């Protein structure tokens, strides 16, 4: 389909007007698939939304912590 992003996160790079339509719709996003919160981040130079503490899947471990 012809559209402007295909991630909520895209307009990150928009300005810092961007950040915060990109920060709001990535969030939001989240919230909807069951998730804490929500943060852009850029991956292989793509703005993607990545969401943080979600219900089924964790988050993110960049230094791999323990198990308990």
């Amino acid at each position: 389909g012809s559209a402007l992003d295909f991630t909520s996160c895209a307009r990150m790079n928009d300005g810092a007007l961007g950040a915060k339509v990109a920060q709001a719709a990535c969030i939001s996003s989240c919230k909807f698939q069951n998730c804490g919160t929500g943060h852009c981040e850029r991956r292989g130079g793509r703005p993607t939304c990545v969401c943080s503490r979600c219900g089924n899947g964790g988050g993110e471990w960049p230094n791999l912590p323990s198990r308990g």
